[PDB]
């Protein structure tokens, strides 16, 4: 996480996009903050507010980060865009290319208490996209 | 004019909220794909939707740029932003519009209205237009 973003803000940058460009473009926003291109990333085509509501759902064991049980499953599926790295050997991050996989899935988010810099409108916020189902 | 795929609040967010937007020529494609001709100017506020919703609860004022309305609200503090100005209005197609970048930090004025049934219930009153920046 880049220090200038709260965990919730970084979650949104990586995983919330109502209308994302194709992955090779969309992923630049993330990979600019990296030495190596991210192997995979999912953008949920929804709103931050909608994800905050999912933080109020039943807490469960996190599927992909199993040391934690602050995860929450959406009650319904959302449209989304999955991005998969096609050229992992790549020179600089500007040269990374991604395959696009539009889809529609449930999601599982880890949620924590808000950063003091996050709006008091959400006492609890999503901080990781653990997986989609 | 708003694509039917989006509520007024969603279209507001697409046009005007971006915490870390790409340069204008890239950022503006997201908007211009939905337009007959490229937009002459557009500001992206580098803030959160929640912060803009807060502005909706500020004192109601005459809209500076859409003066038939008085459902506007001026922010209490400035936000970083990116302003985009169309460079080549003689562009042959939407695909080739290019924009000059002007980062800044300004107060802003939004028009707000009651939410769409399809908007999150977390915000009964939502921004629907960026009227101007100050």
């Amino acid at each position: 996480r880049p220090p200038q973003f709260t965990r919730a803000q970084w979650f949104a940058i990586q995983h919330i996009s109502l209308n994302p460009p194709r992955c090779t473009i969309a992923m630049r926003a993330i990979n600019n903050y990296r030495w190596r291109c991210k192997n995979q990333n999912t953008f949920l085509r929804t709103t931050f507010a909608n994800v905050v509501n999912v933080c109020g759902n039943q807490s469960i064991r996190c599927p992909h980060n199993r040391t934690l049980n602050n995860c929450h499953r959406s009650r319904f599926r959302v449209p989304l865009l999955h991005c998969d790295l096609i050229n992992p050997g790549a020179q600089n991050i500007s040269n990374c290319r991604y395959a696009d996989r539009p889809g529609r899935r449930f999601y599982v988010v880890a949620c924590d208490n808000r950063d003091p810099r996050d709006s008091p409108r959400y006492p609890v916020v999503p901080v990781n996209l653990d997986t989609t189902i």
